[PDB]
C-alpha cells in the first residue's frame, strides 16, 4: 500500500533514507534518499505500486535501462542511469541518479510562462540527440512529455519582466536527461494498440495504423510547442476532438490514412465525423488556430523552430522527419558555431 512505505526517515533496503519527495504519477511516488552505503550520495528511488500493469512496465523498465547503460555508459546520450534495483514490502524500487525538476514541474511552478528561445534550442537539441540514441538501438519511447525531460540541475535566476507584467524564473544551465523507460518498446516486440499520454499521441497511434519511432517525434514536435507557449494546442481529453484540433492546427489529415483506418468511429465517410456547432464544436474553433499563428515573434531564429516543429508534425509518419534529420537542421546551427 503505497501511503504506508513512502515516509521522511523510512529507509529502504537497509541502505536509502528518505529525505524529501520528488513526484508521484499513475505508477507510484519517486523519492529523495540519501545512500548510507555509498558515501550519503543522494539518490532517487521510484516506488512502484503493487499493482500488475505497474509491476510490468517496471520490470520492462529495469530491462531496458540496464541495457541503455551498459550501452551507453558515460550518459554522453542523455537517458537517466540507473544504480539498482529492489524490493520493498513487496513493491519494486528502481533507484537512479538524482535530477533536477522535470521540466513540467518548472514551467508549472514559474506559472506556466514559457522558455526563452535559446533555452527550446538546447532542450531540444539534447532530447532528439538522446531520443534518437534510443532510434538507433531499436527502441521507441512511446511516453515522451514534458513531465519525462528533467534538468540535470534546476537552479534559476528571477527577475521581473515588465513586458508581460510577471516575475520570471529563467535556468541556468538547462542541461537535460530522459527518463520514464516503462513504455519502451522494442521494434521486434509487440505493440500496444495504444500508447501516448495524449496530448503527446501521434496520428497513427489514434487511427491504429501501426506505429514506431516516428510517434516519438511527433510527441516531441508537440513537447517544443508546450515549452514555447506554456501550454499545450491540443487542450483536450477526446480522441476525436483530438483530430479535429489537428485538423484546425495542421490542416486535413491525408486521404491515405483516413482510407486505410480500422478506427471508423471518428468519420462519416471519408470526413471527420464532428459537429462544429457542437459545445465541442465552438470550443475547437476558438481554441485552435493554424500552427504558425501561435508564432510570438517573426524573427527568424522562431522561424526556423516553427520549421522544424511543422516537420515533426507531419501526418504521414514515413514522410515526419527522422530525429537523425532534425539534428542537422537550421534551427540548431546557432548551436554549432564555432
Ligand atoms: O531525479 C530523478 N531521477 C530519476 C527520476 C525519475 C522521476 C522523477 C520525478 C517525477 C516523477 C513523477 C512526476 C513528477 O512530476 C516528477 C522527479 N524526479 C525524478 C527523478
Ligand atoms: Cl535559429
Ligand atoms: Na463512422
Amino acid at each position: 500500500s503505497m501511503h504506508l512505505i513512502c515516509q521522511s526517515g523510512d529507509v529502504l533496503s537497509a541502505r536509502y533514507e528518505i529525505v524529501d519527495t520528488l513526484g508521484e504519477g499513475a505508477f507510484g511516488k519517486v523519492v529523495e534518499c540519501i545512500d548510507h552505503k555509498a558515501g550519503g550520495r543522494h539518490v532517487a528511488v521510484k516506488i512502484v505500486k503493487n499493482v500488475d500493469r505497474y509491476c510490468e512496465a517496471a520490470r520492462s523498465e529495469i530491462q531496458v535501462l540496464e541495457h541503455l547503460n551498459t550501452t551507453d555508459p558515460n550518459s554522453t546520450f542523455r537517458c537517466v542511469q540507473m544504480l539498482e534495483w529492489f524490493e520493498h514490502h513487496g513493491h519494486i524500487c528502481i533507484v537512479f541518479e538524482l535530477l533536477g525538476l522535470s521540466t513540467y514541474d518548472f514551467i508549472k511552478e514559474n506559472g506556466f510562462l514559457p522558455f526563452r528561445l535559446d533555452h527550446i534550442r538546447k532542450m531540444a537539441y539534447q532530447i532528439c540527440k538522446s531520443v534518437n540514441f534510443l532510434h538507433s538501438n531499436k527502441l521507441t519511447h512511446t511516453d515522451l512529455k514534458p513531465e519525462n525531460i528533467l534538468f540535470v540541475q534546476s537552479d534559476y535566476t528571477e527577475a521581473y519582466n515588465p513586458k508581460i507584467k510577471r516575475d520570471e524564473r529563467t535556468l541556468i544551465n538547462p542541461d537535460i536527461k530522459v527518463v520514464d523507460f516503462g513504455s519502451a518498446t522494442y521494434d521486434d516486440e509487440h505493440h500496444s494498440t495504444l500508447v501516448s499520454t495524449r496530448h503527446y499521441r501521434a496520428p497513427e497511434v489514434i487511427l491504429a495504423l501501426g506505429w514506431s519511432q516516428p510517434c516519438d517525434v511527433w510527441s516531441i514536435g508537440c513537447i517544443l510547442i508546450e515549452y514555447y507557449l506554456g501550454f499545450t494546442v491540443f487542450p483536450t481529453h477526446d480522441s476525436k476532438e483530438h483530430l479535429a484540433m489537428m485538423e484546425r492546427i495542421l490542416g486535413p489529415l491525408p486521404k491515405h490514412m483516413i482510407q486505410k483506418t480500422r478506427k471508423r468511429k471518428y468519420f462519416h465517410h471519408d470526413r471527420l465525423d464532428w459537429d462544429e456547432h457542437s459545445s465541442a464544436g465552438r470550443y475547437v474553433s476558438r481554441a485552435c488556430k493554424p500552427l504558425k499563428e501561435f508564432m510570438l515573434s517573426q524573427d527568424v531564429e522562431h522561424e526556423r523552430l516553427f520549421d522544424l516543429i511543422q516537420k515533426m508534425l507531419e501526418y504521414d509518419p514515413a514522410k515526419r522527419i527522422t530525429l537523425r534529420e532534425a539534428l542537422k537542421h537550421p534551427f540548431f546551427d546557432l548551436l554549432k558555431k564555432s
